[PDB]
């Protein structure tokens, strides 16, 4: 099954789609400067691009650290980037309230995966009628992904994008198992699935941060979740360069 | 280092103490009956007792099942627990605005092990200066634990206890490593340890809870259905009293 | 199931047996004196007691690691341990030509967890009709344990102890699964269970008396561990091995005083 | 660095090499009909190709299980595959005696993951100069393989292939870490890194091909891979021609690319 959103084409036999932008929104002027590169990449090279951002911290070094610049103030930064880029965005909600005046503003919006079992939060994001993405919890195996498609739709709403990000292996280390996207599509409608290699992971960084794109999109996958600033720039280019020509040649062989 | 709930000592090196009720607040006569159940056979025997319930269970199996009774009705029933029998009690807490309210009632509040790194929650807690249940995420290893601890103690709240569930292993798994209980003693400042076997999980149960209070532990989380058989609580609580009073009444034995 | 291993008995709701020693034999002289203490502190508790040392260490790390005394060595000073002590002893064998020979002096051989699926070993221990003692591998479930205990039923020999000691869990680091215990004496007729807290402990050293105390708790046949007075780090002092075992006799007198059920 | 094995360049960055055949051995007559399968899809692709099987298996899951025809036929029915299709073959060894009279038919030979540490063998085997293939256990981390390799280096030879098989998950499952490829490149002095993707996996045809498409992306010497019309289960051989197509198809692209710039 694929999914409209705007004037793109997000599904497992469709050119991939990428994701990507920043931890979390400081300023409106900073947030405008990282998407426009975004967006000159991903235009020359052809690639269709979703913009990413949070604009609450709710994990926080400190007691005391800074958050973001909030939710009233998130939104506003996410209406600037869409109107001067004319791309869709996607942003992260933790409470039931905050679920529609964010909908209302931001394409897609993201279950977390601390909180996908939150009854609640998946109630109130399937009401907003929006597109959502489902972070796979890295203690939930992939045949169980099925339970929580099951409640989305008993609560009306068949937009769900299911996000690879790894599984617990041993303490404080993750591992993706690559058959798992298969397991996904199988036991959940074929509904898109795209991979967050960016918190799958934790020069070296840079490069492994390549060789697990490449391997999680051999597989055949909607799109590709990432971030950057960890991610370099002119690594930006050079690394889509080679994902989009792996994507590319997946996506001409028959299934 | 130990903390005074009421008339109870918990603490590492105190007779343990037994936290145990149900699954979700569903009722209020039905409730009586079952921490009537719980009272009658720990205090037949002596051991301390805190009984446990959400008012609000998040993470249910279907988007419809029950949610419980709700905060304002399920205080009501912890207010009535409390002036029937006299013991402490001990909720769940899901949102900052929940914190004030269940703290007045509750003798013990509790962080749930999804909520366990949202930094607003933990604050809210924190603030209150109520006892602190911390379950430690199946995700996260027991040398993180002090990160959290480290959280509550930056708001100005020390009187924490830490809750081992498991941890994952592999796909749709859990096992308990026996090793983390004195990993956590010694990096978070030897707060009390308790181990919740209901959610860690019945022969089974009953290894499980022993082989954990072996290691020298300050209480016993676990949930009976009228979940451990009801019926079958005092003669579980015999062998686990048995071999707590066995560990205890020895002084720690220090290897290099 | 219960298993005779000369005057001592060995079950799950026995008196709990001491399988203890020493990582690898490398001199007479020391093992006896080390020997000596383990016999003189068990007789004095009352545990049964049987020693334990490998002649070989097989798979070290470098090919000019020390390996230990090698068989023929081993042997004989096994040889002298049973003379003067009069106790039974366990060791490793990593060869199948080894069994026979090592078997005519070994009372019980130990069949290393890297190997069990090595048939050809599995069928040269079977024959030798000793008591055998099972090392269940880092990467076997529970549940499987009884796949070996088949293979060894089928070529003739039932005298099999299933050693706990650890399970890969991530990259380099064990867990002990306390669950285990059970699920193989549920699944493999209820045939002796013991621990290895020394290579469970493997990546802690400090947590060797919580590990015991913990596995202990669900009552079982044996406890199996290495003293220093070779290694991941973890062997206990030999100095402190009369006052570790009073804690453990303590525990698992009181566990197996209390019917089961 | 790069393994010359006769005709054939293995190494990380050349075109990928198959291995793959049968269980065990039985008879001349059945391993020519299996061995003929595999080099006339490979030879139709122009895929380089090592012939694989048991001729003495001590790891069979029963204990009765027939272990193979036996050393001393056995290598001669490795001779014959030889000379018949010319290409180079592949056994394992158990045993430190065998590895001596074997290397003298065998161009590889290799070290079962369950013997992966045991010196003896590890010397043995090393001293016969021939090409090894170093099955990685499923209880070894990526970044000790380099231990091994150095046992190996210390008695003489660094002709050395790495396999991976996949690594423990849980209880019973096993799991494959894509990022262990480049770990063992890193840390081993870039040696010949195959997949074993038959074993990684203890229907059946399309998973292994996501795993294998996976692994093959991470830029490999070779796959390991098991096909025809036990322990663990083989591809259903009418699979085999569309499957190395995609195979080739995805290797021949990420082979063609230079490694990233600095
Ligand atoms: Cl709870
Ligand atoms: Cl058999
Ligand atoms: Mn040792
Ligand atoms: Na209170």
């Amino acid at each position: 099954m694929d999914i409209k959103i705007n004037d793109i084409t997000l599904g497992n036999n469709s050119p991939f789609v990428l994701f990507g932008g920043i931890c979390v929104l400081e300023s409106l002027d900073s947030t405008l400067q990282t998407c426009a590169h975004y967006v000159e990449v991903t235009r020359k090279l052809g690639i269709p691009y979703i913009f990413k951002a949070s604009f609450d911290k709710a994990n926080r070094s400190s007691i005391h650290s800074y958050r973001g610049v909030g939710l009233e103030e998130g939104l506003k930064i996410f209406e600037k980037v869409k109107a001067e880029f004319g791309i869709p965005v996607i942003t992260d909600v933790h409470e039931p309230h905050q679920c529609q005046p964010v909908a209302e503003v931001c394409d897609v919006i993201q279950l977390p995966a601390f909180l996908a079992r939150q009854t609640d939060l998946v109630v109130a994001m399937a009401k907003t009628g929006n597109v959502v993405n489902i972070k796979k919890p890295q203690f939930l195996s992939p045949s169980q992904m099925k339970n929580i498609v099951e409640k989305f739709h008993e609560a009306g709403n068949g937009k769900l994008i299911l996000c690879e990000r790894g599984s617990s292996f041993g303490y404080d280390n993750l591992v993706v198992d690559m058959l798992g996207f298969g397991v996904m599509k199988q036991t959940c409608g074929n509904l898109p699935v795209i991979f967050d290699v960016t918190h799958s992971l934790q020069g070296g960084r840079r490069a492994q941060a390549l060789d697990l794109a490449l391997a999680g999109m051999a597989t055949r996958l909607a799109g590709l979740f990432l971030e950057s600033h960890a991610l370099p720039l002119h690594l930006l280019e050079d690394f889509l360069i080679r994902i989009k020509a792996l994507d590319d040649l997946i996506k001409s062989q028959p299934i």
